[PDB]
């Protein structure tokens, strides 16, 4: 068959599995893994110069050239007066039937299903990188000109795959066809075209030698249908129990929340993770730039910014100034770095709550980046974001990159004497132990000066509070010690901790 | 009956109650509520496992969908050429005996009166959202985008319905439809649209998979119409009864004033409230964007923005210089943001008078942006607007959201040395005691440069000014004391005070 | 502005940019039309200045007359706050690591990203001294031509420093 006629040609046979997350840390490999019916992956760890592992599609043998413009030719004639019927999955099941009665009388080189797929894959979807989407372990696909296609695996980071664009036509046949397909056409008008994919990727288009001067280029962005979740990252460090206990507690009483660090520091995985905590039966508004969020509520609003040069643009500020009028619980923005920001806290002074990413290594940045132009957020105005926590991409003593929340601050005011900001470490890192230090007991100025206020409670109860931040972060503890890890599997246990209470969550939990 | 009916079907009966208000507090419970004749909504106290408590919504059954196909058809084929009626009354009456003609002579699949209720609910009505408009104990509704219609209720709060959207095109489809009965239709060029249903609800259109990932996504958000009152302002805190005073004595004399805060401070429901204070007997032009100004004039010209995504958009700009020719007394502009802000100045400098909400946190700010592009407004004619009041939203000390106008300035000047403007502030705010404070005897330019030379009022005599408004005050309390707070009554109450004079006016409403 | 935009999104960045010091660099990144805000303009760290100066024979050479790390905003002042990492003495013809021991992004942002304490800072100091003596090994081995200095600082990559430099001696 087509894998194993590839798979005896190789000199080391590569073992099989279906899941490159073994390999996590193996630095050697030699594997190969189904994707589809007609697509394989075999991957190779060679000792490349330049530092990219191989990525090879394994795919059915191609017709001669001769054969699809003959297959081509005996289809276009077809169906010529008629036109193309709208839905695309019963009328896909339609251009089978044709080929099956245009090829049954045709002597042919390569078996007929592998002229199928490779006639289906070009026309319907997205041709060559059509594995590629296919792929659930690749996250950004680059073809930066003439050359192989780039990508980056989850397990492998860049990766060099073994498709290939040779010429300009080929690389500007690819750009156009897949644009008309995204139904935004690139012309050499208006070369540059960002558009999605059917499966809901992002691409990237530049079209023409004239602009991407090494052929035309794109870029896909992939994104995780089920989102890293509260204990896997309690399990990989970045987080304590107590951490992720101490957010839920806050984000059960609605507190403003920025989840803030530098370059890759892991702000949105986070950010996608602690909403988990916020109560099931609120509304919550996603407002991005790029639909990476994946909101586990049903009363979810999920809405994208739209660039058009002019007329027809919907900015982030665009789309928080409607949320205003959407009766949201909370507002979580993918990111800020604009005037959104400032409407942001107009929405926190009115009774929202509101959850973001802000790039800033510390509250002082993030602070003066705030108050600053363009965003303008005044400095009566700081008070409202309750916790600001910073996180950070770091080496482990191994030399292995980590992610380490570093510190979360409760902002109390700016002070007017100073016009500093007044806040408290809630949490810091101790990077020699690699261990959270949270504050404590009497600490938490949100706990005892907000939230008591809030659940009316006197001071002489506000053990009671801490009491179930400790059950809170036992409760987390325990889903990681079950290795309770995939997102919504951890969404149906936050709820049923809601619904029997935490007391009675422990106890079922204990005894799984 | 059609209720008994899908009674039979369930488990086990609930209990027949007249309203929810019984099931307050309450969690087992198991009841039937009637809204309409055709609205019977049972409540399950049992709990999703999201904590979404179950709204079931209990309608008539449907046709057939090739009878109702059948009669749409029919319908459209009679009258086809025809434009129905503007009034609703009128409109719902034709359709009916239409309607009558076309099943007379059909056989239904459910009995008539039940076609009757789906066909006018769909055509004339919110369709499938219809029963939730009409429970009164209905706050919000909200399509988040394909799945259920949630809703907040007034007893039960988050609620899941019965009610469910699962197909793209349905749902484009319904946000198009309920945002041309609108009057605001969306377009993929302006997708977002703010605007109310017939029955004065507010809503917020989001159209398209482009912009709303999820689904088109909207938010009803029920409420009066009746605006809300100067009277329930000053019951609210949110002004004195000696600040409604000076601005009903302002408007009395032909004042230019805005309204000016940050986005749902409450701008325009102040200046809704205030208009009640200009003279009955003249002419009132209010352009808008959607409506929300409800003015009690009867002499009320009411001017709606429009897009059309080419020829024959009329932005507020145009409303505005047309305005010019309409001899209005007052032209009350929604918001001004744009270059309609010029014509406004220039509304003013031709005697009209003009109120408008502005976005802008004090003085410095709102002639910073009057001055700057895109309004530019020209420096010496600043003081054209007389008064500038500032309000915002704050949190009390128990946490609970309050609106306040914390400042309320006179404009007197720009000063060439240099550039900066000279006003009084007449009120301000303390913050600490949550109190209004007045500058306040003596202190007014305006009292003491415009209205007592108009009057004419020697300096010495000025006390007669200050005491008509402190007389103002107490007219305003006292119907505060006798619950006068609907919108309409106390316009009455004003007019009333017109008619026959404050002295009298007083004196007679400390009996009731 | 795009370009800071770039950095505060995540992605790195390196560009041109006539002027002679810093802080004709800042006023103009500051200025219109560029209009970066102050409180972003450490997100760019570092800012080279390079001249074209005359030899003792009168020919044009180019040197890298500073080297500035760009720190924060100056809360007294409202001023860019920068370190020069490098400066140049022009009658000895050589770089002045002027840094070396105080440099703010080597033990604020490298040795914290490394978990080094500021009592193992050495460390670092060390391996920046290999790579120097490294690419003194090139100069020395006339390795000058792009590509071939690319497959040894790629060599150097893989292979690790110090066999590489084993390499290169031969
Ligand atoms: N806690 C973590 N541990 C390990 N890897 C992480 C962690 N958080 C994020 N990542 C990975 O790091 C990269 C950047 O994550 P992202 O959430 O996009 O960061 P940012 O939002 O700060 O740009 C992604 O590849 C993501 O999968
Ligand atoms: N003084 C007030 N007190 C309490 N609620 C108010 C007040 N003014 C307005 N609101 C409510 O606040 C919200 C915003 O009001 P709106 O007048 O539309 O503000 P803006 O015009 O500034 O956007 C509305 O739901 C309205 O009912
Ligand atoms: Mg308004
Ligand atoms: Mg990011």
């Amino acid at each position: 068959s087509f894998v194993e006629d590839y798979l005896t040609k190789l000199q080391e046979r590569p073992t099989i599995i279906e899941n490159p997350n073994i390999l996590k840390g193996s630095k050697i490999f030699n594997a190969i893994y189904r994707v589809d019916d007609f697509v394989y992956i075999h991957i190779q760890s060679i000792k490349s110069e330049d530092g990219y592992n191989q990525y090879n599609v394994i795919e059915p043998p191609r017709p001669t050239h001769d054969e699809m413009e003959e297959i081509e030719e005996k289809f276009a004639l077809s169906i010529g007066d008629k036109e193309p019927p709208e839905d695309t999955k019963e009328k896909e099941k339609l251009i089978r039937s044709i080929l099956d009665k245009i090829l049954l009388r045709m002597r042919l080189s390569v078996p007929k299903e592998y002229v199928i797929y490779h006639f289906i894959r070009d026309k319907l979807y997205t041709g060559s990188l059509e594995p590629l989407i296919r792929d659930p372990y690749i996250e950004d696909i680059s073809i930066p000109g003439l050359g192989h296609v780039y990508i980056v695996h989850k397990v492998f980071g860049p990766m060099r795959t073994s498709i290939k664009f040779e010429n300009y036509e080929e690389l500007d046949n690819l750009i156009v066809s897949l644009s008309e397909k995204s139904y935004r056409p690139v012309s050499h008008n208006r070369p540059v075209v960002d558009a999605s994919l059917p499966d809901g990727s992002r691409v990237n288009f530049v079209y023409g030698v004239d602009i991407s001067r090494r052929g035309s280029n794109l870029t896909v962005r992939k994104f995780s249908r089920v989102p890293t979740s509260i204990t896997q990252l309690i399990m990989f460090g970045t987080l304590s129990s107590m951490m992720a206990a101490y957010i839920w507690t806050m984000l059960d009483e609605g507190m403003n929340l920025f989840v803030c660090g530098e370059t890759a520091s892991g702000k949105t995985t986070t950010l996608n993770a602690i909403t988990a905590f916020i109560p099931p039966n609120l509304k919550i508004v996603t407002i991005e730039d790029t639909p990476e969020l994946t909101v586990p509520h049903s009363n979810w609003v999920a809405e994208v910014t739209r660039e058009t040069g002019g007329e027809g643009t919907i900015k982030l500020f665009d789309l928080l100034k409607a949320a205003l009028r959407q009766r949201p619980n909370y507002i979580l923005v993918g990111a800020i770095r604009d005037k959104e920001g400032n409407v942001a806290f107009q929405a926190m002074q009115t009774g929202h709550s509101v959850m973001a990413t802000f790039h800033a290594a510390n509250i002082t940045t993030l602070i003066q980046r705030l108050t600053g132009y363009p965003i303008e957020v005044p400095k009566s105005y700081i008070n409202n974001l309750n916790i600001a926590l910073f996180q950070t991409a770091l080496y482990d003593k191994k030399g292995n990159l980590i992610r380490r929340v570093v510190e979360v601050d409760e902002i109390i005011d700016i002070d007017p004497v100073t016009n500093d900001v007044v806040y408290i470490p809630a949490f810091t890192y101790d990077s020699v132990q690699d261990k959270m230090l949270f504050a404590g007991k009497g600490s938490s100025y949100l706990i005892e000066n907000k939230i008591a206020v809030k659940r009316g409670i006197d001071r002489r109860n506000i053990g009671l509070l801490y009491d179930e931040l400790q059950m809170r972060s036992r409760f987390l503890n325990l889903l990681v010690e079950k290795k309770i890890f995939n997102y919504y599997d951890v969404w149906d246990y936050i709820l049923r901790a809601r619904q029997m209470g935490l007391e009675e969550a422990i106890k079922y939990v204990s005894n799984i």
